[PDB]
RNA sequence: GGCAGAAGCUGCCUCUUCGGAGGCAGUUUCUGCC
């Protein structure tokens, strides 16, 4: 089960397992004429997550509902 | 003695091509390493 949020409980889980800690990117390649957001990309140790915002404290946050549903912690 | 990671609740700033963007704190809670 669980007792946190997708997002400290996700930080918490890289320690108990002798890890470090996630890595993540900026990746913004977009550029529409009508159309900006922020885009975020996460790595776990094999797989990836993606997530959005409005500053670097924010898309973080996001992108974490997923960050369980792709290496096994569903 | 020293180093590392994240957020619940509340609050703030700057830019805008008028699509929107860029950035923080306060308060409270959990965890790892020498």
């Amino acid at each position: 089960g669980s007792h946190m949020n997708p997002i400290s409980r996700l930080a918490q889980i890289q320690q108990a397992k002798k890890e470090k800690e996630p890595e993540y990117t900026l990746l913004t390649e977009r550029g529409l004429p009508r159309r900006r957001e922020f885009v975020m990309q996460v790595k776990v140790g094999n797989h990836t997550a993606e997530g959005t915002g409005t500053n670097k404290k924010v898309a973080k946050r996001n992108a974490a509902e997923n960050m369980l549903e792709i290496l096994g912690f569903k």
